């Protein structure tokens, strides 16, 4: 689909089996989701925001449907505003900016 | 254009007589650039997100052009770590996002 950017970009997303609401943001190298339990085992990653550098937990190889298309990658979780989609999963489900 | 997500999605802009990088960011409401001099009069406000919020200050119609596409709104002056482009001023360009 074509999303216009008149309001926040924003879409469900599955992840854990529950429906969530994120934001496509192609601002953000990674994706980071509010606290949640996530399978397997996290390593530390440090990540730059408009604030500052901050700490968050790395899981990786992840299952997580965005908008209906299906992906499979890193998910950080930590201290965010919002769910943020990055751009290591808008690439995997084809996302472009056009103008 | 069309703009690959693979790489941060950064573009030339022209503000003020000055040529800067800036970063196309849909996860971004309004426009912040570093440090710089605007003309007109300015409000202080606070903006926040990961590693927490930042103060700054935002003139109002103010030209700018990005990719050779001129536009007109709000940009916000501050500490930002990168000069963000937001939705305020992605639209007027007719950018949106396509997967
Ligand atoms: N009112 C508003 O729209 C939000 C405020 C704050 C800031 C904001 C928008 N989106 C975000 C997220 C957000 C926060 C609150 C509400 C909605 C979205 C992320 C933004 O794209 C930065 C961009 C970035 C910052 C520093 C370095 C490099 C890129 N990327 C980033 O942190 O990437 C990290 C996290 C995931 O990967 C790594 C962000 O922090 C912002 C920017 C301009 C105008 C207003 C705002």
């Amino acid at each position: 689909p074509q999303i216009t950017l008149w309001q926040r970009p924003l879409v469900t997303i599955k992840i854990g089996g529950q429906l969530k609401e994120a934001l496509l943001d192609t601002g953000a190298d990674d994706t980071v989701l509010e606290e949640m339990s996530l399978p397997g085992r996290w390593k530390p990653k440090m990540i730059g925001g408009i604030g500052g550098f901050i700490k968050v937990r790395q899981y990786d190889q992840i299952l997580i449907e965005i908008c209906g298309h299906k992906a499979i990658g890193t998910v950080l979780v930590g201290p965010t505003p919002v769910n943020i989609i990055g751009r290591n999963l808008l690439t995997q489900i084809g996302c472009t900016l056009n103008f």
